[PDB]
C-alpha cells in the first residue's frame, strides 16, 4: 500500500529536465526540493513578476513560462487551479512534444475535464498532502510530506517510474507515497480540506474562542486556550498517536475529551460531512467554486475579509508579536 | 493584560526551595525547567516508584513526599486532580509552616473545595496552557508555554511576586503570563480541553477519517489526509495566523474552508459548547468526573480502550513506524 525509498528510483527524475510553472506555495517547494535532490529545474514566470527575483535569489534558473515549457521534459503546473486551463492553453500546450510528461499536484482540472492533454504525453500527479511551505520546510529538516502518486496517461510506458521518482525528489518517500487515481486524489483532498483540516478546524477554534469571549472571558486568554495550545496537542498526536497525547494530558482532560467530543462533533456534524463528500463526488462543489472564480472571487474574498478582521486574528497578531525566544 | 520578563523578578523564586510532588506530565516539566532556571528543587515521590530513577537520572534531587514538603518553601502539587486531597492530607498538610506557599497547576481542588489550606500559607497557581511534555520541550528550545498566574490567599503579602517569578522559572514569560483567579482558570481550562483542544479536535479528526473509510477510501490515505496533515495546518496558524495559513493553502481549499466550516461546526455544535460551559460553571461536570474516579475510573478506561484500538490508531502506529528520519 505505502511506498518508500527502496521502492523508487531517484535516477529517473535526475535524468529529466523539469519545468515548474508558477512559484507560489507548492511551486517554490517543488522547485527547491527538486534542485536540492540534484534535478535540473527551471521555474517559468511572467516577465516582471515579483517572484522572479525571489526564485533567482534562492538559486533557481528562472525563465518565461513558454521557455520553461519548451525546455522541459516534465512540465509541472503549479498556478491556481482556476487559472490552469488558461495558462495551459496559452503557454504550455504548444510546447508539449511526444514523450514529455505533464504533471499536476491536484487532480481537479484533469478529473473535471477543464484540461484535456494530447495523446502522446504522460499525464501524472504528485500531490503532497501538506501545504507548500511545509512541503519545503520538512524536506530541509530531513523529513518530507507524504505524497499521492497518480498516472492518468502513460505514453512513455514509464510514467509510474517518473511520478514515483518525482515524489522522491520532493521528499515523499521519507514518509510514504500512496498510488492513487486522479479521481480518488481529487475527492479525498477536497474532502479533507473542507471537513477537517481547514473548514472544520478553523470553525472549531473560532467557535470555542467566541464561546469564551461571549461568556466574559478575556480574548487574550481565549486565544492561549483555544488557539495557541492547539499546536501543542496536535504535535503530540502527530509524533506519537492519540494514545500518547491522552497519556500526556491530565485524567481530568482525558475524561472531558471522551465526554465532550461527540457533543461538539455531533450527528449533524457527521451528516454534514457526508453531504460535503456527496457534493464533491457529484461535481457540484467544483462548479460552485469555478462559478465564484468567474465572478471575481466575490464569495472567497468577502469571507477572507471577514476572517482576517475577526477578533481571533487581531488578538493573535498582537500576542504573537510579543513572543521572545532565548 | 499580558506580562513578560520585564514584569517579573527571577530572583524571588531563585531564593526559595521548591518541592514538586509527583513526576508526571507537569511534574517533570516544572521540576526540570525550574532546575535549569537556577532554582533549588526537589521531587517528592513514593519510595519504590518507577519515576524515582528517571528523575535522578535527569539530575534532580528526589526524596519521599513528606521530606520534599518539609524541606520546601513552595510545595507544588502535581499528582492527578482526583488524588490531590488524599496526598495533601497524608503527606503535605502537616509539613506546612506559616510563610510557606502551596501551589497548583489547575484550580480544580481549591475552586471546588476539595482542599482547604491553613490560614498562614500562600495558595497560588501557575497553570501552563499546554501539555507537560510540551511545557518542557518548548523551554529547552528557548520558547515557553504561556501561563495563567493566580493567588487565592496571600499570607506573606508577596504571593504575586512569588507566582510570577515561578511562571518565569517554567518559561511563561517568554510567551506571556496572564493574571487570573482560581475560578476563572478552572473554568476556562476545563472548557478548552473539552470543547476544542481534546474533545472537539479528536472527534473532528475521527469523524473525517471514518467518513472517508466508510466511503471506501483506504485507511492509510484517510490517515495522511485527516490526521497527519493537521499538524502542518496548525503549525502555520500558530506561527503566523489564520491569514497566513489561508494564504499558503490553495484558493480551492480556502473557498472550501469558508463554505464547509459552518456546516461541520454547526449551530448544534455551538449550542453543545454553551452546554459544556454551563456544566463546568455549575459544578456538574466536576462531580461527574469525581464520581467516575470514585468508581475505579470505569468510564474513562472503557473510553480509553475504545480509542486506543480504533482503526485510526492502529493505522497511525504502523505508518509512523516507517518514517525514515
Ligand atoms: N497550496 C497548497 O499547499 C497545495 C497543496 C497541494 C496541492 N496544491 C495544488 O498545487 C497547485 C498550485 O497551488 P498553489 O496554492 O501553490 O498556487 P498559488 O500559490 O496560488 O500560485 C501562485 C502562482 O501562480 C502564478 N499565477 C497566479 N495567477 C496567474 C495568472 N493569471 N497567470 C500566470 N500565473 C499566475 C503566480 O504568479 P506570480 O508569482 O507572478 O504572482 C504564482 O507564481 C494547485 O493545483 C493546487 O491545488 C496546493
Ligand atoms: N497534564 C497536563 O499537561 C496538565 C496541564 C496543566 C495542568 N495540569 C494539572 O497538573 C496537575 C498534575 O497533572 P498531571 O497530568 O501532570 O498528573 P499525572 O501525570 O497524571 O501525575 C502522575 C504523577 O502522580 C503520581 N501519583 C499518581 N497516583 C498517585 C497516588 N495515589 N499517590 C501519590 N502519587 C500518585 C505518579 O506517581 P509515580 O510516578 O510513582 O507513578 C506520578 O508521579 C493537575 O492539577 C492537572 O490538572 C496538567
Ligand atoms: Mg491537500
Ligand atoms: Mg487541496
Ligand atoms: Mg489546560
Ligand atoms: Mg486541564
Amino acid at each position: 500500500t505505502i511506498l518508500y525509498e527502496q521502492d523508487v528510483d531517484p535516477k529517473v527524475i535526475q535524468g529529466l529536465k523539469v519545468g515548474i510553472i508558477g512559484y507560489g506555495s507548492q511551486g517554490h517547494a517543488h522547485a527547491l526540493n527538486l534542485m536540492d535532490s540534484g534535478v535540473d529545474v527551471r521555474v517559468g514566470l511572467r516577465e516582471g513578476s515579483s517572484s522572479w527575483k525571489t526564485a533567482e535569489e534562492a538559486g533557481l534558473k528562472v525563465t518565461d513560462m513558454d521557455t520553461a515549457a519548451e525546455e522541459a521534459d516534465v512540465i509541472m503546473v503549479l498556478v491556481p487551479d482556476e487559472i490552469q486551463p488558461k495558462v495551459y492553453q496559452e503557454h504550455i500546450a504548444a510546447h508539449l512534444k511526444a514523450g514529455n510528461t505533464l504533471a499536476f499536484a491536484h487532480g481537479f482540472n484533469i478529473h473535471y475535464g477543464y484540461i484535456v492533454p494530447p495523446e502522446d504525453v504522460n499525464v501524472i500527479m504528485c500531490a503532497p498532502k501538506g501545504p507548500g511551505h511545509i512541503v519545503r520546510r520538512q524536506f530541509t529538516e530531513g523529513s518530507g510530506v507524504p505524497d499521492l502518486a497518480c498516472v492518468q496517461q502513460d505514453a512513455t510506458g514509464n510514467a509510474w517510474d517518473i511520478v514515483l521518482s518525482y515524489c522522491w525528489g520532493v521528499g515523499g518517500a521519507r514518509s510514504g507515497i500512496i498510488k492513487a487515481t486522479f479521481a480518488e486524489e481529487t475527492e479525498e483532498d477536497l474532502f479533507g480540506e473542507q471537513a477537517v483540516l481547514c473548514g472544520g478546524l478553523v470553525e472549531l477554534v473560532k467557535a470555542g474562542f467566541e464561546t469564551l469571549t461571549e461568556a466574559g472571558y478575556p480574548p487574550e486568554l481565549a486565544y492561549f486556550e483555544c488557539y495557541h495550545e492547539m499546536k501543542m496537542i496536535v504535535d503530540l498526536m502527530y509524533e506519537s498517536g492519540i494514545h500518547f497525547m491522552n497519556y500526556s494530558i491530565s485524567n481530568t482532560a482525558e475524561y472531558g475529551e471522551y465526554y465532550a467530543g461527540p457533543k461538539v462533533i455531533n450527528e449533524q456534524s457527521r451528516e454534514a460531512m457526508k453531504e460535503i463528500l456527496k457534493r464533491i463526488q457529484d461535481g457540484s462543489f467544483a462548479q460552485e467554486f469555478v462559478d465564484d472564480c468567474n465572478n471575481g472571487h466575490k464569495r472567497l474574498l468577502e469571507q477572507r475579509e471577514a476572517i482576517n478582521t475577526h477578533p481571533i486574528e487581531t488578538t493573535g497578531a498582537q500576542i504573537r508579536s510579543m513572543f521572545s525566544w532565548i
